[PDB]
C-alpha cells in the first residue's frame, strides 16, 4: 500500500492525485492545503462570469470522494507540518503549491491607496480571505491595468461589466455591491511591447470586444503593417491578431457606430509604454495617475525588447494593477529553492537532490500554464512518479502515511478540515446562493468558516 502526499489542493494537486489513483490501484493519497477549502485558483482565481471554467471541480470532488484519498485543509506545509515529516510518512511527497508571490511594479509611488496587484482585486471579488479587506476605491473613473494577459482583461470585463450582469454569477455580494457604486467608466490595458506580443487568447479577447455597454479604444496606428507580419503566424495566433486588427481598423457599421456610441464605458490597448513611477494626488493620500516610459521595439520574433525611447507619458487614473508575474514562496528548509525562476529546482517533476519529493504545476514550471497546461504537466510528473514507486526506487515495505502525520498533528493543536468537512461548508455556500439565484455566495470570514466546516 504505496502512501503517497500532495502538498497544495489546486488543479496541480489535484491532476496529480487522479494520476495516481488511476493507474496505481492500491496507493492511497493524501491532499494537504493550507487555505480552510480545496481547488486553489480554480475558486480564487478564475473569474467569477467564467464559470465554465470551474467546472473541473466536479472530476476534483469525485477524487476527494473516493476510497483512496484524504483531503487535509487547514494545515499549512512548512508551518503546522514539515517536509521532513511528510517525507518520514510517505513513500513519496509531491509539491503542488503554485506561485503564491505576486512579482511587485518595483517603481515610486506603488505604495499610493489605488496601486494593487491585478490578482489581489482578483482574489477580493472571489473570496479570497487574505484580500477580504483589499477595499478598493472604486471612485476614480479611470483604471490602468500594466501587463496584456488574461488577468489584466478578466479585471477589466470586472470593472466594466454592467453589474446586473455580475447578478447569477457567485461573485461575492461584497465586491458586487462596491461595483454597483463604482464609477469607474475607463480601463486602459497597457503593455510595454506592441500588438504582437499580447499574451490574451481569442475567448477572453472577444468578451471583452464584445462586452455590452462598452466600447473597444484600439489606436490603428499601433497595427500598422500587422497582417503582413501575421502571414507566418500560427493559427490561433493568426486568428488573434486578425481580431484585433478587424476591431482596430474596420470601419463599424451603423448598428454597430451606433451601439459604440451609447456605451457608457469603454476599454482600450496601450502599447510601448512601460511603468515608471505612480503619480501623487496634491495631497499625497491617492494615486491620480501613472508616469509611462515610452519605448520601441528592438530584435526578432520572440525575443524582441523594449527600450526607452525617452519619451514619457502621463496618463490620468485612479487604480493602478499590476498584472505582471508571479512567484513561488520558498516553503520549508529541506526543499531546494531558485529564487530567480521561483520555482522549486526539478528535472522534470523529480526535485534536485531530493529522493522521493516531487512537484506539479505552476511551484514546479512556473506560472505561465492555464489549467490544461497545467493538468498534463501534472500527468508528466504522475507518470515519473509511479514509474519510480513500480521500480523500487522509493522506500521499501511500510510507510504510516497520515496515521504518522495525523498523530503530530492532535499533538500540536491542529485540526484538519476533511473533505467532509468542505462538503458541509459547500452545502451552505450553495445554499445561501438559492434566494439571491447565485450558485453560491461564499463565506469570507475564517472563523465563521471553521464554524460551518464543524470546528
Ligand atoms: C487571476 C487568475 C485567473 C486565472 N484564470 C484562469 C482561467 O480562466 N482559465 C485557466 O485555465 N486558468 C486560469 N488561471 C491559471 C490557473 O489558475 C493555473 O493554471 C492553475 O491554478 C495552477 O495550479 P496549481 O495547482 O499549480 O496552483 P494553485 O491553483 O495556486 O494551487 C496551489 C494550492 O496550494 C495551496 N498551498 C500553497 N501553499 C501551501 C502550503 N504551504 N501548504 C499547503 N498548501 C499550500 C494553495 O492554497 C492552493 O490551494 C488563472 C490564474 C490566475 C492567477
Amino acid at each position: 500500500t504505496p502512501q503517497i502526499c500532495v502538498v497544495g489542493s489546486g488543479p496541480a494537486g489535484f491532476y496529480t492525485a487522479q494520476h495516481l489513483l488511476k493507474h496505481h490501484s492500491r496507493a492511497h493519497v493524501d491532499i494537504y492545503e493550507k487555505q480552510l477549502v480545496p481547488f486553489g485558483l480554480v475558486r480564487f482565481g478564475v473569474a467569477p462570469d467564467h464559470p465554465e471554467v470551474k467546472n473541473v471541480i466536479n472530476t476534483f470532488t469525485q477524487t476527494a470522494r473516493s476510497d483512496r484519498c484524504a483531503f487535509y485543509g487547514n494545515v499549512e506545509v512548512g508551518r503546522d507540518v514539515t517536509v521532513q515529516e511528510l517525507q518520514d510518512a510517505y513513500h513519496a511527497v509531491v509539491l503542488s503549491y503554485g506561485a503564491e508571490d505576486h512579482q511587485a511594479l518595483d517603481i515610486p509611488g506603488e505604495e499610493l491607496p489605488g496601486v494593487f496587484s491585478a490578482r489581489a482585486f482578483v482574489g477580493w471579488y472571489n473570496g479570497l480571505p487574505e484580500n477580504r479587506e483589499l477595499a478598493p476605491d472604486l471612485s476614480c473613473d479611470t483604471a490602468v491595468i500594466l501587463g496584456q494577459g488574461n488577468v489584466a482583461l478578466d479585471v477589466a470585463r470586472i470593472l466594466l461589466t454592467p453589474p446586473d450582469h455580475l447578478e447569477k454569477t457567485d461573485i461575492t455580494e461584497a465586491a458586487l455591491g462596491a461595483l454597483r457604486q463604482s464609477r469607474v467608466k475607463t480601463v486602459w490595458i497597457v503593455g510595454r511591447r506592441g500588438p504582437l506580443q499580447v499574451a490574451f487568447t481569442i475567448k477572453e479577447l472577444r468578451e471583452m470586444i464584445q462586452l455590452p455597454g462598452t466600447r473597444p479604444m484600439l489606436d490603428p496606428a499601433d497595427f500598422l503593417g500587422l497582417q503582413d507580419r501575421i502571414k507566418e503566424a500560427a493559427r490561433p495566433r493568426k486568428r488573434l491578431m486578425e481580431l484585433l486588427l478587424r476591431t482596430a481598423t474596420e470601419k463599424p457599421g451603423v448598428e454597430e457606430a451606433a451601439r459604440r456610441a451609447s456605451a457608457s464605458r469603454a476599454w482600450g490597448l496601450r502599447f510601448f509604454r512601460s511603468p515608471q513611477q505612480v503619480l501623487p494626488s496634491p495631497d499625497g493620500r491617492r494615486a491620480a495617475g501613472i508616469r509611462l516610459a515610452v519605448t520601441r521595439l528592438e530584435g526578432i520574433g520572440e525575443a524582441t525588447r523594449a527600450v526607452p525611447t525617452g519619451d514619457v507619458e502621463d496618463l490620468p487614473c485612479g487604480l493602478v494593477l499590476s498584472s505582471i508575474g508571479y512567484k513561488s514562496r520558498p516553503i520549508d528548509p529541506s526543499v531546494p529553492f531558485d529564487p530567480k525562476l521561483g520555482v522549486v529546482p526539478n528535472m522534470e517533476g523529480r526535485v534536485v537532490d531530493v529522493p522521493g519529493l516531487y512537484c506539479s504545476g505552476w511551484v514546479k514550471r512556473g506560472p505561465t500554464g492555464v489549467i490544461t497546461t497545467t493538468m498534463t504537466d501534472s500527468f508528466l510528473t504522475g507518470q515519473i512518479l509511479l514509474q519510480d514507486l513500480k521500480a523500487g526506487h522509493l522506500p521499501s515495505g511500510p510507510r504510516p502515511g497520515s496515521a504518522f502525520i495525523k498523530a503530530l498533528l492532535d499533538s500540536r493543536g491542529v485540526w484538519p478540515v476533511s473533505f467532509s468537512d468542505w462538503e458541509k461548508l459547500d452545502a451552505e455556500e450553495v445554499s445561501r446562493g438559492q434566494a439571491s439565484g447565485k450558485p453560491r455566495e461564499k463565506l469570507l470570514d475564517p472563523q465563521e468558516m471553521l464554524r460551518l466546516l464543524g470546528h
